[PDB]
């Protein structure tokens, strides 16, 4: 195949994954569409710090189990999202800093990473560090506040946490290879491959919108991270408008690059998008198929 996505992707060695809900699990034309047509899953939110730690010291993996079985019962890999962010932060961990927040970082890596050892393909240890205020340095966060190497501590922890998964940086709005925050983020990953930090992957989530207008040098971009040795992925590939073009254009950006493992859409319909109102995916509210749908596909196939 051929007739769906992942089926399609998976031609060329590569996945086509969905960001899954565990909320909408019950409602069957969401799971028949959703089973058919991605090999990979992310989940959407069950697996954020507020969701898996909202107690300190005390994990919770019930939401985030459901959707990683739903997952891998229905034949797909699975993305981590995510061990070490600035938002989605449980009111514990809002309220520390230094050397405990520190502390707590280290902690979560290791206990979640602990749960899921060796059944998670691609984890987004660290998540939008850098700042959209256009210098390309790091997002002033409580996790930025306890030191500079929080990234790389997050990361070398999260190695010997499990290491059969890949590492990921993720961030938005380093698509454009012009942008300074895409060039802040390149300067750190080559400098994190140049000494050896384990980093394995780079994750563009890929929201395009007029604020975010898809470029592209967005092959530029993934063909010069990749050129660091690291492969690269998108992660949450949403369009505003869905335009058939702009969605051929970014997957076939995908296929021309090698490292390029897959493209993820965030969601399954643009009824269950964290921007229905733009109607950025590839499944209409009643599971029929989007232009899109048949430009992606047809490009996969290419």
């Amino acid at each position: 195949a051929e007739s769906t996505l992942g089926a399609a992707a998976a031609q060329s060695g590569r996945y086509f994954g969905t960001a899954i809900a565990s909320g909408k699990l019950g409602d069957s034309a969401y799971t028949t569409i959703a089973s058919r047509e991605f090999n990979m899953v992310t989940a959407e939110n069950e697996m954020k710090i507020d969701a898996t730690e909202p107690q300190r010291g005390q994990f919770n993996f019930s939401a985030g189990d459901r959707v990683y079985n739903w997952a891998v019962q229905n034949g797909k890999q699975v993305r981590g999202h995510t061990l070490a962010w600035h938002s989605a932060q449980p009111g514990w961990m809002q309220s520390l800093s230094g050397s405990t927040l520190r502390q707590a970082m280290i902690d979560h890596i290791n206990g979640v990473m602990g749960h899921y050892k060796g059944k998670i393909a691609q984890w987004d240890v660290v998540n939008e560090a850098f700042s959209d205020d256009g210098s390309g340095g790091r997002r002033d966060s409580n996790l930025q506040r306890t030191g500079n190497d929080w990234i790389e501590v997050a990361f070398r922890t999260a190695r010997a946490a499990d290491p059969a998964a890949k590492l990921c940086y993720n961030d938005y709005n380093i698509e454009n290879w012009t942008w300074a925050k895409t060039q802040g983020v390149y300067n750190m990953v080559r400098d994190f491959k140049q000494r050896g930090v384990p980093i394995d992957c780079v994750g563009f989530q890929s929201h395009f919108n007029s604020g975010s207008p898809y470029n592209s040098n967005f092959r530029t971009t993934l063909q010069n991270f990749a050129a660091l040795g690291v492969d690269v992925a998108i992660t949450e590939l949403d369009i505003q408008g869905a335009s058939s073009s702009t969605y051929a254009a970014v997957t076939n950006d995908c296929l021309a690059v090698s490292r390029c493992l897959g493209i993820t859409v965030w969601g399954v319909r643009d009824t269950d998008s964290w921007a229905s109102g733009d109607t950025p995916l590839l499944f209409n509210g009643d599971g029929s198929k989007k232009a899109a749908y048949t430009a992606v596909l047809n490009a996969l196939n290419g």
